[PDB]
């Protein structure tokens, strides 16, 4: 995915599958397929946050 998102909280993964953010951070969106988790890659990082979490740019 190229369009991006603003994480608005940190977040620490929970499990293998979730990907780390802190506040502030512009990440770019991979798959918002999913209604509760966004798939994201976090600098060189990959993984899933929640939805709510983030907020997408456009």
């Amino acid at each position: 995915g190229k369009e991006l998102v603003l994480a608005l909280y940190d977040y620490q993964e929970k499990s293998p599958r979730e990907v780390t953010m802190k506040k502030g951070d512009i990440l770019t969106l991979l798959n918002s397929t999913n209604k509760d988790w966004w798939k994201v890659e976090v600098n060189d990082r990959q993984g899933y946050v929640p939805a709510a979490y983030v907020k997408k740019l456009d």
